[PDB]
């Protein structure tokens, strides 16, 4: 059993938490404390009540400095210099980093000084990390000597289950992505100063281009694949759930019914919970809460000639929640 | 001086009009006449005022069965059949059809039993048509022949103007795209009954896939490029402004520095005013009014191998409203 | 057990089923049928998913010209007139009329024509409807004679159990209200022609002002406050959820604490599941799916002299879809 | 002629900047300086473009040390302690002080120190400030030995001049106001850790109550007023533009017609310009960009017995940003 830490408790360090409870506890682990900026009060309610994932389910409450999930008691902390945090008395084996500052090697590691034994960054790492994980895909490489892993971006786990089977069973010479992703806390309500002169601009009001290295960096989850993906995203007004949509160019010859198949069945396999499949006619907001890293959509596969064009629905949120759980096990036990 | 009419008093219709008049009325032309169904105290006002365009820099007012729009009279009409409408009494030149109900050609032609010589229609119409152009692309493939013809669609007109200068300096094998696309008054507000199960969810709160024919259409502008071309929408919670996303394989080596300069070229060359370039780091908002059928954005080149993606921005009603105008000169002046 | 039909299978429609289902059938009635506009297939997608209330929790098919839910087989027909409609062949008790359409005893007749015995508007009616109900406060004076009854509407069933404990203690000499209401499908997404000018801009982006008969209609269900309220709303960007914010002289002097704990003690006793109490730092969207007519907010009251001013929030859709079978049954099994 | 230096240019201070230039620097002042801890071009793009107040109608670049407005020379300082800077090398008669975080004289005075004559804060002050202002309402009240004044805020001066006329012409017991309010950047995207509990969520997608003590304020500018207005705000999803419900019991009978008279001779007289009057059947996003203090809105006055509603639009940025303008020739004026 693996004692966990969170270190922001936001929209990906809550949506953590409500999935360790969600799927009930099947994960071998106990998460024992939670570090944010507000007393026991603030993080309990915004446990409670939330506008894009609704109220949670169980049971939440406050015990002075303890927050109370379903029995649990869980040490809430406000510090925000993470190499002064109490780690080491905890006795954590994993420290979540999920604060958005601290997600090079040199900047994590402050949760070793700390006295956790290792790290995992909900966010792609620095060029000094000591692995990049998408889970149910590359998790295999990681050993005891791995510290401070990175648990890759949202879109990068979206994209690697859908580009591996595709390029197993057809091949690859070269893809770029456009992903189209619901709004996020680092973007703005109205125009004001931001360090990306895009991302200054109200969230709530237009389609707003965004780099993200997402596509570059399934290179290194995939090696294979290194040098042959590029791309971009388009942030919308949208509270939750974004979609991959990659264009590519075939090895050899195709067609749509048979990309779907490779996809369909793909699901139902070697990457079955990971990749889900659709065929219905649904919507961005109906992949809400969907725990699936990836879910193809057959709908819109669109082939033409050499060159093919498949999409993939995200809950950004919820689906990379579930798996920074799988991903700290997977690292506790390497 | 062409004189000139619309039916159907929307968006297009209203924008149409309201595009004539914030241009300075530089276009040989005069609107003679309005024809929706609503009653004209409830169409002044929607001249006047506008969420996504602003309010109408210029004066409105109703005197009994007319409109009064910066000292000109345009006579507000309410006939349900085309074919006994004025028009000729009045000299109409050229109608426009933006309601859509009546799309295509045999329908289309009762304008020319009513009076009128020519018909523009602001939609893709049935595969029976004089013409289905693209200002600035193909339009020079007009005749004095030609009575019933299309202006196509917003996004056929934002993607033909993107595409050719590069099937025509690189070449392209194929292409898909995706236009992200603003929400439209066909849409829902919250989920209830439509005849398309995706349009059918709440426009404000999700992306939402759907079908257009757009990519294919431009065969009807570019010949050379029948069946090179596939793609759909994805309909997001913006009220206007929307973007031409296009993956394609070029028959040749390229870069997105080159990619980029043969679309400057372009814009500064044959497709000035209808095409624009974009270097600078804007969203969709700053868009907002801006009358080109497609910008370019030479920001979001990118060149993999043999695959390019480019993209351009389109106002999907001013651009189209603006272009319109231009089509019904050019329809008019034709031998 | 009381045979009832859906007509209009929209926002109230559909919501009044699910509301029925997620409450575990304990409403001693059956639903056997639902009219609207689409096939058996568009009604059971949009009752399996939503975009305000997420995914349908049981199980809907389709078999044929039946809609199946959790077992049960509901009849999907599809005519816009109520004369024809198969209520007699199917034996309904009660119509639910949810389509908008036919908000008065004579237009909601029709129904009667086709083979129903009793109709419940889900609106206002006119003042010709025989009873108007807020459950909860005036069911009781329903009659086995009455016929077509009006559920009243989502602001009236908020507004009434708010007033009625206030003005029981204290006294209210005049009131007026503002609701903040979430947008509806009579709304629009960009401007286009409407009857009422304001809902004819924008939903998405303005506060629209709007007309609302709620106030005085809280005399109809509470004949002590005839003539002594009135009101309006104000129509915000948001897909569900509202509030009535209630301004009032008291007759005598009170303080907050004695308003809030007056209130607390009606959700506690004789307004139980109509009208809740909330003192926790909530927010419109904390109250979606909320099956209260009315929940008062304590954290929001102010009095200053004789002056009140207090605020309950509502979920328009879903407090009012389980009203309308609460009221369904009091109406058929009166006397 | 004015010297003036903006501290501080976010949002309050980019658009009272544009005021200054779009109403065609009327005003006899000019802007020399600015202070800021961002880099120049950013604030620079954040001139030109705006999502809600659109494209800057002028033109704006960066030249060294210097952001260059219709031809106009701007320095641009990078300082975090005004003492420091060269105010008085600039021979700045006012600073406007739009940062947040020098809102006492005590703080604000470290401006004095480096060489300002005067200091407008764009905000409420603390209590050691020379004088709170409302433009058009309590500006004669301004000394020359008045060196640091508040200018208050946007619901302030949208409701000093609204209820003016009333008191003075019906007379006012009290008043509560709930003022339906755009979001500011102040609340957040996804719910995410705030101060206030109810902040800490989505401001897209909720009715959002929080406290303003902009209704008590009104005391500090009509002291007639003192402790006689209360109320609090709802945030609603729109990026810009507000309005005011004020309810209260007047002091003797009146009508909603003679509210209406009262309010429209208001505006023709003693507040034209700060006070607008609408009887148009317009909605929120018709009033921005609209420079006005407070619109007072005809349409939609209630009256019953003694209690009066009164609503008015403000534009709680742009109305505010003029309005500093105002107040900062009558301050350096002063006397
Ligand atoms: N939201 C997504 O779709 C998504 C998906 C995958 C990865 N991520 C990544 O996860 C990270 C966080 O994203 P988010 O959406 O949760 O951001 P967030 O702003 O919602 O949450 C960050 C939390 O950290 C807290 N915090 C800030 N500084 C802190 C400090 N110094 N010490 C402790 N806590 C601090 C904040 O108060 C907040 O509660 C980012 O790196 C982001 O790129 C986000
Ligand atoms: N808005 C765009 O982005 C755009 C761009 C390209 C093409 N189009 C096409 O233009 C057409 C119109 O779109 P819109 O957005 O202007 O529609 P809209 O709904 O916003 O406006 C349509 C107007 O036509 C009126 N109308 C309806 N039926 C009528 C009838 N029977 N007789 C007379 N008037 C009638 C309505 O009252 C309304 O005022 C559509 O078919 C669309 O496909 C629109
Ligand atoms: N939405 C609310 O918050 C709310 C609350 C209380 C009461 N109401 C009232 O309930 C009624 C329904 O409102 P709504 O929000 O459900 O509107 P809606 O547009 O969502 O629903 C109308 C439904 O009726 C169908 N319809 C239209 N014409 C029809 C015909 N003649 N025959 C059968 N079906 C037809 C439509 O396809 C649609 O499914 C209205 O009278 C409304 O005022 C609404």
């Amino acid at each position: 059993t693996i004692r966990v830490a969170i270190n922001g408790y936001g929209r990906i360090g809550r949506n953590t938490l409500r999935a360790f409870y969600e799927n009930g506890k099947k994960h071998d682990l106990e998460i024992v404390a939670i570090n944010d900026l507000g007393d026991a009060k603030t993080n309990a309610h915004l446990t409670q009540y939330d506008t894009a994932h609704g109220k949670f389910p169980g049971e939440v409450s406050v015990d002075g400095d303890y927050l109370v999930v379903n029995g649990d008691r869980i040490r809430v902390l406000a510090n925000r210099n993470p190499a002064e945090l109490p780690w080491g008395e905890l006795g954590v084996d994993v420290v979540m980093e999920c604060t958005g500052f601290f997600t090079s090697k040199e900047k994590a590691s402050a949760h070793l000084k700390g006295g956790a034994k290792k790290v995992i960054i909900s966010a792609p790492g620095g060029k000094d990390v000591d692995a990049t994980i998408v889970y149910g895909v590359n998790h295999d490489v990681l050993k005891a000597e791995h510290t401070v892993i990175s648990n890759a971006s949202c879109t990068t786990n979206c994209l690697a289950p859908l580009v591996k089977p595709l390029n197993d069973k057809i091949g690859l010479e070269t893809g770029l992505m456009t992903t189209i992703h619901a709004y996020t806390n680092d973007q703005v309500l109205t125009d004001v100063y931001h360090e990306d002169l895009r991302r200054a601009r109200s969230a709530t009001h237009s389609q707003i281009p965004t780099k993200t290295g997402a596509a570059a960096a399934v290179g290194l989850v995939l090696p294979e694949l290194n040098g042959k993906l590029d791309g971009y995203a388009i942030r919308v007004p949208t509270i939750n759930v974004s979609i991959v949509d990659l264009s590519f160019i075939a090895k050899r010859d195709t067609t749509a019914a048979e990309v779907n198949a490779i996809m369909k069945e793909a699901s139902e396999g070697a990457l079955k919970g990971i990749l889900g499949y659709n065929e219905a006619p649904l919507v961005s907001i109906d992949f809400n809460h969907n725990p699936a890293s990836s879910t193809f959509d057959a709908t819109l596969t669109k082939v033409s000639g050499r060159l093919v064009k498949v999409s993939s629905w995200y809950d950004n949120e919820w689906g990379f929640s579930n798996r920074m759980l799988d991903t700290a096990i997977a690292l506790a036990n390497a």
